[PDB]
């Protein structure tokens, strides 16, 4: 399908609970209305000063289940805390975020719903439950936030630190544009029948940062608010 034209963009966390409450269609993802921060990030030898918003929200797959009919059974399901599976899976070099990069969720009016310490941290699986009842067949996602990032300066040491990446010249720096992606403590479940095929972190990557991201005009779906490094509020 890909053509992410086709999703709405929501500004905080009660757009998007606006977006997953639509039940009349079946939801996949949104492109977030969120500011930009300034601060270190750690990728591959040292910390870069980098630009960081969140673009985009979507749903990942948890498992799938089938419930008999005269059934009532507590499901127990693993989530996830941190940045996401996918992400750790996919980046090749040493990367860490400190914790205060938080602020960028507080100025675009998210909460992912987890501790100061876990928010930005690596992966960490939990369990969670819901009682549930048949008859039928339910998936089971998370919603994932993602962020994209300019990691001034990075792009000649870092050129292959992350599975989808773009460098830019900015007089004689090299710039890192790359993509990195959390999850909140929120899930969805839905019948067989109002579910599709989920996105995942490959899709988003390509088509978010690949086809949807210019960084020589800064524009395409999203653009960075280069005001950040001027913003006192918006430096962590
Ligand atoms: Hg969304
Ligand atoms: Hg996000
Ligand atoms: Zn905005
Ligand atoms: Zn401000």
């Amino acid at each position: 399908s890909g053509r992410f034209d086709q999703y709405p963009t929501k500004k905080g966390d009660f757009a998007i609970d606006g977006y997953l409450l639509d039940y009349s269609s079946p939801k996949q993802g949104c492109w977030v209305d969120g500011i930009t921060v300034y601060g270190d990030i750690y990728i591959g030898k040292q910390n870069w000063g980098t630009y960081t918003r969140p673009v985009f929200a979507y749903l990942q797959y948890v498992e799938t289940i089938s419930i008999p009919q005269n059934v009532t059974t507590t499901l127990s399901y693993q989530l996830t805390k941190g940045h996401t599976r996918s992400f750790e899976t996919s980046v090749n070099a040493k990367y860490s975020v400190g914790a205060n990069i938080d602020i960028v969720n507080v100025g675009s009016e998210i909460s992912t719903g987890f501790t100061r310490s876990e928010s930005w941290s690596t992966t960490q699986s939990f369990t969670d439950t819901t009682e549930m009842k048949g008859p039928g067949t339910f998936v089971i996602y998370q919603v994932v936030l993602v962020y994209a990032h300019n990691a001034t300066s990075a792009g000649r040491q870092n050129a292959n630190a992350f599975a989808y990446s773009k460098t830019q010249a900015v007089g004689s720096r090299v710039d890192l544009y790359y993509l990195s992606a959390i999850t909140q403590r929120k899930r969805v479940i839905v019948p067989s029948s109002n579910a599709v095929t989920p996105l995942d972190w490959d899709t988003v990557q390509r088509n978010v940062l690949m086809e949807n991201y210019n960084p020589g005009s800064n524009s395409g779906h999203f653009s960075f608010d280069w005001s950040a490094y001027n913003d006192p509020h918006r430096r962590y």
